[PDB]
């Protein structure tokens, strides 16, 4: 009787997630905003006050953004005319109000079009980048010093990354580092002045006459990339009309030798600086490790401190060279590798010694470290029951490697299986975020003793509205493909019944390091194809796939569009086997990387998927950017993986589409993965006399996420499965 | 019989019509390409020979696209590397071959990337533009003397039309006119230093890694236009020293004012030059009457033989003003006008004499001048049994204008009802080509006694076949709206029978002055839905519509978008009464014009469609072409006609096509109506919520035709009427 979940349901958020996202301002306080009031709350004790009345800046006269609070708590950055560019990349407006006066500064104010901003570590000292040059304000009130003037629009940039770097290498804008004294202020310039462009039209409002075109410097596969430097400024020593001296590091020789990246920039102490560089072929990289010298004022990088990374299997890293955790006293440091079994764990290393020290081991992976004191080192792994797709904390007594605590795993078993967590400064305190298989769980624990101290959110309000509906469930499980274990979920209708058979939709990604099976809880359009529709809807992770060693994700190393297409396709095909599911209505569909397997897929004549779907697919490697490409698949070159790059695309299976139905959508002002890339597969399909469906997107980018774009994809999409179903 | 007229019939040309292409090259001898060979005919007796044997330029390496034989017959001009550029314009590789001697010339050669090469009218001087400059070559075998310098790409173009010019004023890539001496060349030159440039992506081969961005000027509604200069050249007086002395010929001070165009250039005499200009407003229109002055070596334009054109009720002429015929002295001309009752009639001027004479007169129009001597004009009408959509050509006599005959009126009247024709030279021979109700029939003809000749094609072949084919009928009839008469054709499936209930495609056209209700017989995709689905496939020459007199052609000035759309929902609704037709199952499409009024019509909330499909439509009036749109709807600015232009846009009615299934259709290299025109529909159908399907065709233009293009887009089409008429 209760009622289904509905694509409106999903369409306009009517079952919300709670949240509980917190900012650490120090060992045992955080931020949090409630009714819009920026409160800031007592860990031990849990009592708040607050710190910015909801009322205040009612009067300002515009929608504030966003904020930011001085460490050194005098003042707070208000952003207001946010306009966004890329993924984390964006423009606004900035004021200044003076806590210890009711004030707004009224001089020398951060211009607007400001492209970043950012306070000193302590105190109230602010950077930002305005016209692509950085400046320095070391007063909230008082003129700017100017840094750079090499700033030029599209062509090089200081302190800020340029498209690639952004997106591919940072997943930032900003590439301005301060020191933690606040004292130097180190940075990168970027130089695309060779980078060729990609150019496609935006249309905007009805208004406009002619469209405009967006060009934007882009490195696809192959193409000459964007060179880098790295300087470092001391911001004590700045004079109001003398121009600043900016020094600079070289990267190392074995760098220069060719093209390369910096991959990651960290200040182990206040005259320490830790840069990870990276070959363009990312086969090999180097941690530099260089020091201020109070005589010289310059800065030294022993190459007999150089520490290196190198894989034979495959490339570096998942996406990237890991993070180096540096001690207290920068003299060593913590950081996930690979070991000789190619499962990621934690390697100690000291810095004037060479090897490291495993102090993790075993058939899972450490994803992430997040907190270093001198008694402990807290983690995130996947080892709890041996799942993959589980994710909980866990601790190490440093006086012992294995004296080892999960501190996560039994406290509520059956509901929380995926945890992250964020750790007061000093790691005095935590707090915990389960993300499934049950309602999302906020927690606050206390660190000596690993004390529960509250809840923060659980979702109770959620928790009454789901049980007046008919909610799917969810299956987490695997099956052996050739003497191995692989990971599936499946999506099932409410009152699920064996004894029947179900059509099956195979939702696909399955890029590089990807997982789709897991344990997170989710309401999305997968929850309303089989609360609604009665659809199973499975996700496999199959070779290629992470976070179960190298064997596993290396196997498509230099080899994309292969074994993770076949192995689809497989698990699709023992599915078929499941009593359950009906061999005539399987259907497969993706986004990015799932567009482009599902494209394979449907063009493999395999005889599996009636129809599918791909959205934004990727349709042949030499269209994407330099840094994900090369990166899995080297350069397109004869002279290396040409052939591989010219074997793996869409295009080359266009005759096999004609057994299938196909939707193919795309959002014309993609910078990312360009609708180039869709364009070139339906000229294909065309050249052949194949029929298929389609459907562009006006002005809109790889999210397709507007709110209207993302209701009529959707509603679309919804049309085309129920049909491929014929289901009414 | 049998077998029915197919989908793959129409795509494959399974039924070719047969045609006689001929080329007069004298009062009396035309040139015929049957095979590859060219033949030379004699019309008075009819005996033949070959001219060029197909096997001449075996050894040439490479493939001929064209010819074109010098007027003295002296040599012939072989086109190869022909490489598309828009409608008309085209570049291309040129050689002269010698035909006395058997020699190709080797010395001083027409350049490749010729952009357009002319022989004199008689004899065999050579005139061509090459980088936007004009050459002239007195002899194939010398040096080309330059006559301009000023040529730049996208610039300034001598010799040759701009985008606007090419398509919209003079349809045609040329803008050279030599005189009938081959004494003097005259010629246009194009600027468009400030007229804006359409932006939009060509994707290429597979092969390219990143798109070419294509840009054209190309004036939109109330944008800047091209200015344009005429001038002319005394080829008699060239010398390789010296530089060519080109004589402007100004455009006349009421021209001067304000925006104008060069609309058309005519030669009277040896010494006498024509020009009609219009006003942007294209309400006004100026002819010119320009004499060379044998002393000055100038042009004179007398302000006093200037004759006027000025319409009341709408714009001049059809799509531009017509074209004067000038009697052989060239004291005088005759040249088609809307007569006191809006009626298209031939009027007779003498050059320095006030008024006109008109010689025709009637309910009916005439559609064309096609001849004139001594003692006859010959011409082209639709007075026949007062059918709009018929054609004839008939003969009047000079000394008397009520002597009339109907030459073709009688020749197979069931037949034979839409006629054109193509005149010898001195018009002492016809070649008229009849187009339908029948099969096509081509016949030669001698003028001094209307005598039939020959019969030159008469499709014996094709009707042989079509004889074991069900093929559909046509029905060419009208409706009385108010007390005005509006017709219609359908094309019906074979054994119709009015007892049962088909549906109904209305396809339609409907831009200013067009007409699709006629007599014309036609193998196309209205063919196969009614041969073998059984669809009635109707069009409707409502209010805009041409031949008919001004009342209803000028019935939309300023208005396009109001009448001739509200006609085709009502034709729909009358189509309904007759019951035949099941008004369940009513759909409409077009392209084009079409697309537009498609558009507009499922988005009047009319509820008489179910669905339509709309191809490369024009969406709002100021994404097109200046020439085009202002003559029909003035300027967009809110002193002339914004207003209207803002209140007839697709855009505008969204939220009405929830009630009706829409397919949108359009290429992404449109460089005529923009593939911006559809982004904008479809983002205003998402902005809304409104599901549709759509389809765009990647490097394709207005025309999608290349082959495979053609063949996937009414195959896609197809299956959307059927499914839309719940036809298997
Ligand atoms: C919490 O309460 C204590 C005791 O009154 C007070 O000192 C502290 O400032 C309070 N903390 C907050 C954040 O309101
Ligand atoms: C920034 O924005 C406002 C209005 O857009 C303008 O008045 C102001 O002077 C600009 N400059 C600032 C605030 O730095
Ligand atoms: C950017 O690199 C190019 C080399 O192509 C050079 O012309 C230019 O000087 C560089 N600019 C800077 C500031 O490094
Ligand atoms: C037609 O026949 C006449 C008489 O023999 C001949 O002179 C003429 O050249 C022929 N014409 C053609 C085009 O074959
Ligand atoms: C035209 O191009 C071809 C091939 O590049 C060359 O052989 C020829 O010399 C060129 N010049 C001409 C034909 O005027
Ligand atoms: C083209 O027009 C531009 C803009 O007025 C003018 O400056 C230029 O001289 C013109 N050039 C020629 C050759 O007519
Ligand atoms: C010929 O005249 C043009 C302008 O009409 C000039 O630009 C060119 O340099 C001249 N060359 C000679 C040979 O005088
Ligand atoms: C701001 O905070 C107060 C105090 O809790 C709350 O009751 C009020 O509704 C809030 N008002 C706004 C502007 O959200
Ligand atoms: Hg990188
Ligand atoms: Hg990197
Ligand atoms: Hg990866
Ligand atoms: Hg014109
Ligand atoms: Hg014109
Ligand atoms: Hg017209």
């Amino acid at each position: 009787s209760r009622k289904t979940y509905t694509l409106t349901d999903y369409l306009k958020n009517t079952y919300r997630l709670k949240l509980y996202s917190l900012r650490w301002i120090s060992d045992h306080e955080y931020l949090y905003k409630q009714e819009n009031n920026i409160l800031v709350f007592n860990a031990e004790y849990g009592n708040s006050s607050v710190f910015l009345e909801n009322s205040t800046f009612d009067e300002f006269g515009h929608s504030i953004n966003d904020y930011s609070i001085s460490p050194d708590g005098q003042f707070i950055l208000l952003e207001y005319n946010y306009v966004k560019q890329w993924r984390h990349s964006y423009t606004a407006s900035y004021d200044i109000y003076d806590l210890n006066k009711r004030q707004l500064i009224t001089e020398e104010r951060i211009p607007n079009n400001t492209q970043w901003v950012t306070w000193s570590p302590v105190g109230h000292k602010l950077a930002y980048v305005w016209n692509n040059d950085i400046y320095v304000k070391i007063e909230p009130n008082l003129p700017s010093y100017r840094i750079t003037w090499t700033g030029k629009e599209d062509i090089i940039y200081n302190g800020i990354t340029d498209w690639v770097y952004e997106e591919e290498v940072f997943s930032a804008y900003s590439a301005l580092w301060w020191s933690p004294n606040g004292t130097f202020l180190a940075y990168a310039q970027f130089n695309d002045t060779e980078v060729p462009l990609i150019e496609y039209s935006f249309y905007s409002d009805e208004s406009l006459q002619y469209p405009k075109t967006v060009r934007v410097p882009y490195p696809k596969a192959g193409a000459v990339n964007p060179t880098v430097k790295f300087f470092v400024v001391n911001t004590d020593s700045l004079s109001s009309v003398t121009n600043a001296t900016s020094i600079q590091i070289t990267a190392p020789a074995s760098m220069l030798i060719g093209d390369h990246y910096l991959c990651d920039v960290t200040w182990a102490t206040q005259e320490r600086i830790s840069l990870q560089w990276l070959r363009r072929i990312q086969n090999y990289s180097v941690m530099d490790i260089c020091d201020y010298d109070e005589s010289s004022g310059r800065w030294n990088c022993l190459v007999a401190r150089q520490h290196i990374e190198m894989s034979t299997t495959g490339w570096v890293g998942r996406f990237r060279p890991s993070e180096p955790h540096f001690t207290l006293d920068g003299n060593s440091f913590y950081k996930i590798i690979s070991n000789e079994e190619g499962y990621r764990h934690i390697c100690y290393f000291q810095i004037d010694k060479k090897d490291c020290t495993f102090i993790t081991k075993g058939t899972w992976e450490v994803i992430g470290i997040e907190a270093l004191t001198s008694d402990y080192l807290y983690y995130i792994s996947n080892e709890y029951k041996g799942m993959p797709g589980g994710r909980n904390l866990y601790k190490i007594q440093l006086s012992d490697y294995t004296k080892v605590t999960c501190l996560s795993c039994e406290l509520n078993p059956e509901r929380c299986q995926y945890y992250s967590v964020s750790f007061s400064k000093e790691a005095k305190y935590y707090q915990l975020r389960c993300s499934g298989p049950g309602l999302p769980l906020y927690t606050l624990h206390s660190s000596v003793n690993d004390k529960g101290l509250r809840v923060l959110e659980d979702n109770s309000a959620l928790d009454k509205m789901l049980q007046n509906v008919q909610m799917p469930s969810k299956k987490l499980d695997f099956i052996i493909l050739n003497e191995t274990k692989f990971w599936y979920q499946m999506i099932l209708p409410p009152h699920f019944d064996k004894s029947k058979k179900y059509p099956l939709l195979l939702d696909v990604y399955a890029g590089p390091c990807s997982q789709k099976a897991d344990t997170v809880f989710r309401l999305n359009w997968a929850t309303y194809l089989a609360s609604t529709e009665n659809i199973i809807v499975a996700s496999f992770d199959g070779r290629g796939s992470g976070y179960q060693g190298d064997k596993i994700m290396h196997a498509i190393n230099r080899r994309l569009g292969t074994f993770e297409v076949e192995d689809q396709i497989e698990a699709a095909r023992q599915f078929s086997k499941m009593g359950f599911v009906d061999n005539k209505r399987i259907a497969i569909w993706g986004w990015s990387y799932g567009g482009y397997v599902t494209s394979m897929v449907l063009g493999s004549g395999s005889g599996v998927f009636k129809c599918g779907i791909a959205v934004a697919p990727v349709s042949r490697w030499e269209y994407y950017d330099s840094v994900y490409t090369e990166r899995y698949m080297g350069l397109p070159t004869p002279e290396d993986n040409l052939d591989h790059y010219r074997n793996s695309t869409v295009m080359s299976r266009a005759e096999n589409f004609k057994q299938v139905e196909y939707l193919l959508i795309h959002g014309t002002a993609d910078d990312n993965v360009h609708f180039q890339q869709s364009a070139q597969i339906s000229k294909a399909l065309v050249d052949v006399g194949v029929d298929f469906q389609a459907m562009w997107y006006t002005d809109e980018d790889h999210g397709i996420a507007s709110s209207t774009a993302h209701q009529h994809i959707y509603t679309h999409m919804s049309h085309f499965i129920k049909q491929c179903f014929s289901l009414p």
